């Protein structure tokens, strides 16, 4: 066990092995506090983000070990990973705070795009990287959930990782209006007419990547009904094909009340855009989600021709989610997560 100091930090405590140095704050959301450290042991500038009240509830205790689960498993250089987990206390009786520790990341693709002239070769190196790690999401049969240009950081030598895994937090308040949260979601999700599935993220890909080419929100939708409308006016309305699978009912009212609309002409709304990348922004963007690109099919499209290796794509090992079924007390939840803390074990 290494020795730990104490240090309060805009009115919190932070107790934290010796070996992170210069501890500076850096942000604070409704999860948790975050400051940038020195580790002296790896060399690397790192995130360290303290939870705020890890265990307070059955619900929170299980949001806090589905997130030590998922950063644990996550091993790919377009994703973020795991280089420490820590808590002070010496046994599970005073166990109660919880400490991760993460690569510190610069810009992110907001930055990007709208402080920077893009080539069509960035696009292709951005999207290309976008979709080698959701491949090897995917293969761990893990849905993203929140694909969206904040939460994708971005370096000097344009290279990406995939960050702030939807852990099923999003309030219905915070998806309410003109917000960037909502402007990158599926609309068979949106107002919750299908379950979640992978299919989901793909469309995010789509509408990021329109994007990149325009310097432009693709859907920039006021409330969720007006965003309904912007999506339905670029990729049609529904077919006699795609109705017979509808099955929630309150979709079908809504939807047949709207006057029919043909699919647009891509190639005339991204006015000088490479056609290979319109060909694939027309196979991501369909509303049929059974019918959408995969991210595996993706990487084998001719726009990725300079960067596409079959040999340098992996997938992930297995990842056993079976607890997300499974009815446990707080303190069966809490003890399950000082497990996993105490079995930690750091990259090499
Ligand atoms: N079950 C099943 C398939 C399904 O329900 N798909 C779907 C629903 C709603 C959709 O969105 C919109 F209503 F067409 F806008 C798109 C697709
Ligand atoms: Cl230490
Ligand atoms: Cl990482
Ligand atoms: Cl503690
Ligand atoms: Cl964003
Ligand atoms: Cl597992
Ligand atoms: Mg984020």
């Amino acid at each position: 066990r290494p020795t730990f100091y104490r240090q309060e930090l805009n009115k919190t405590i932070w107790e934290v092995p010796e070996r992170y140095q210069n501890l500076s704050p850096v942000g604070s959301g409704a999860y948790g506090s975050v400051c940038a450290a020195f580790d002296t042991k790896t060399g690397h500038r790192v995130a360290v983000k303290k939870l705020s009240r890890p265990f307070q509830s059955i619900i929170h205790a299980k949001r806090t070990y589905r997130e030590l689960r998922l950063l644990k498993h996550m091993k790919h250089e377009n994703v973020i990973g795991l280089l420490d987990v820590f808590t002070p206390a010496r046994s599970l009786e005073e166990f109660n705070d919880v400490y991760l520790v993460t690569h510190l990341m610069g810009a992110d693709l907001n930055n990007i795009v709208k402080c920077q002239k893009l080539t069509d070769d960035h696009v292709q190196f951005l999207i290309y990287q976008i979709l080698r790690g959701l491949k090897y999401i995917h293969s761990a049969d893990i849905i993203h959930r929140d694909l969206k240009p904040s939460n994708l950081a971005v370096n000097e030598d344009c290279e990406l990782k995939i960050l702030d895994f939807g852990l099923a937090r999003h309030t219905d308040d915070e998806m309410t209006g003109y917000v960037a949260t909502r402007w990158y979601r599926a609309p068979e999700i949106m107002l919750n007419w299908m379950h979640y599935n992978q299919t989901v993220d793909i469309w995010s890909v789509g509408c990021i990547m329109a994007e990149l080419l325009t310097g432009r929100t693709l859907f920039p939708g006021t409330d969720h009904i007006d965003q309904l409308k912007l999506i339905l006016r670029l990729v049609g309305t529904p077919g006699a094909e795609l109705l017979k699978k509808i099955s929630s009912e309150s979709a079908r009212n809504y939807i047949q009340s709207l006057a029919q609309m043909p699919k647009m002409n891509f190639a005339n709304v991204f006015i000088g855009a490479n056609p290979l990348a319109v060909d694939l922004l027309e196979k991501m963007l369909v509303l049929d989600s059974d019918k959408r690109i995969t991210a595996a099919q993706a990487l084998a499209h001719a726009y990725f021709a300079q960067y596409h290796d079959p040999d340098d794509e992996p997938v992930a090992d297995p990842y056993d989610q079976s607890f997300e079924s499974r009815d446990l007390l707080i303190d069966e939840w809490k003890s399950l997560t000082y497990d996993e803390v105490i079995s930690f074990v750091p990259p090499p």
